[PDB]
């Protein structure tokens, strides 16, 4: 019946077919990549999954995630240590850090991995009175009545929904990504635990299968020679004299399956669709990392698109009220995000200094009444 051409099979275009199949549109969804760390899923993130009928991924690959706490850098000590058991009642489910191969994974099994064009790397589109068409780079194209551009931060249907190209803003710091085996060594195996100092900070969170998801922050200028043949030599000059369990970590990751990624954002936008075309997840909104919320809201951004087809088949109606519902929450998001990026990587060193003040003075409801704000905020609050 209806036809909607899906660009893009990451969270965002795999979850997108996913809603709009359960509206009752036939999606095909098109991959430029011929084939093939983690991210953590939170509660709004979590409840998206569910409400597409992916919940059974995010219970099952889900760290044991059940506490957190920041370490000073130089002692290791405890700032502050809590408890997220009031997170999750408020919100109604638990945070689930997952890999990212395991999710892609997943949620490709679940849509169908014959379902998905792999490939075809999109060029173009262009709209008549009757529908849209793509053009791809192996000189095919395709024709739908809808268009979704989930085709990432890179996004090359982005410039023609929104009639210039934004540019990618270097956020001023580098983060090193990864996974490592559990050992209480390191930290506690069910504990967020953050090390922090000096405008950096060392990360670890539990993913399924007895594994730490590990970051390191450092802010740097972009475009140092460094890559996975100097990693672990990088990190060990950059996290000198940190806490014996950073050391140790450094020691036991695998620099080539470790990845360095210079951290950008993009400023927000004010459009999200074009007649039949939509930009969704990091095509339409592109955040750094800082607050754990840019697969989350591709997810959410799932859910709302689903639901403004459910009851309707106008279109471009359908696409104005979507832009409606996402556009203002993905503006905060993106902007929190790079509040937080600056305050944590010591833009002003001293509002860095006094944020390490707050954490020594942490209880943890201040921290988890801001991430409920977050999450209460999003389309199935
Ligand atoms: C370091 C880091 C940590 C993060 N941590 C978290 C976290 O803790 N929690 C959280 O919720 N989010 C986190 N995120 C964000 C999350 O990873 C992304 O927001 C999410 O994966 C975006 O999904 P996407 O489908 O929109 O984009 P992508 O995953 O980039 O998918 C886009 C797809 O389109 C394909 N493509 C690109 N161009 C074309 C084209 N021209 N034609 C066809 N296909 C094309 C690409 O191959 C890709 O498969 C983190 C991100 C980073 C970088
Ligand atoms: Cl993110």
């Amino acid at each position: 019946h209806m036809k909607a051409i899906v660009i893009g099979a990451g969270i965002g275009g795999l979850s997108a077919a996913v809603a709009l199949k359960q509206s009752g549109i036939d999606c095909d969804v098109y991959e430029a990549v011929k084939e093939i760390a983690a991210i953590s899923v939170w509660p709004n993130g979590v409840k998206c999954m569910a409400h597409l009928g992916m919940g059974d991924i995010m219970e099952t690959f889900g760290g044991p995630l059940r506490r957190m706490a920041y370490r000073d850098f130089r002692s290791g000590e405890n700032m502050t240590q809590f408890s997220l058991a009031p997170l999750i009642e408020r919100t109604g489910s638990r945070p689930c850090p997952v890999s990212r191969a395991e999710l892609q994974r997943e949620m490709l099994d679940y849509w169908g991995r014959d379902s998905v064009q792999f490939g075809k790397r999109v060029t173009r589109c262009e709209e008549d009175a009757d529908g849209v068409t793509v053009w791809f780079t192996d000189g095919s194209s395709a024709s739908g009545d809808l268009l979704i551009a989930a085709d990432g931060s890179h996004s090359a249907l982005r410039p023609w929904v929104l009639g210039f190209t934004p540019q990618r803003r270097y956020a001023g710091y580098v983060n090193w990504n990864g996974l490592v085996e559990i050992d209480e060594a390191l930290a506690p195996g069910d504990q967020w635990t953050t090390f922090v100092g000096e405008g950096k900070q060392v990360s670890l969170m539990p993913v399924s299968a007895g594994r730490f998801y590990f970051f390191f922050d450092v802010p740097l200028p972009a475009g140092l020679a460094e890559d996975r043949d100097t990693l672990r030599a990088d990190l060990s000059r950059y996290f000198a004299g940190w806490a014996p369990p950073v050391q140790k970590l450094i020691a036991a990751l695998d620099p080539q399956t470790t990845n360095r990624i210079e951290i950008h954002d993009i400023e927000p936008f004010s459009r999200l669709v074009r007649g039949r075309v939509a930009l969704l997840g990091d095509a339409g909104h592109s955040t750094t990392p800082d607050i754990g919320q840019g697969g989350c809201a591709a997810m959410e951004d799932a859910v709302v698109l689903g639901a403004v087809f459910r009851q309707t088949r106008d279109i471009a109606a359908a696409l104005r009220e979507y832009e409606a519902q996402r556009c203002d929450r993905v503006r905060d998001l993106v902007l929190k995000a790079r509040k937080r990026c600056d305050i944590t990587h010591g833009k002003d060193m001293q509002l860095t200094e006094a944020w390490y003040q707050e954490l020594r003075e942490e209880t943890g409801e201040r921290i988890i009444n801001g991430m409920c704000d977050t999450i209460l905020s999003g389309p199935l609050g």
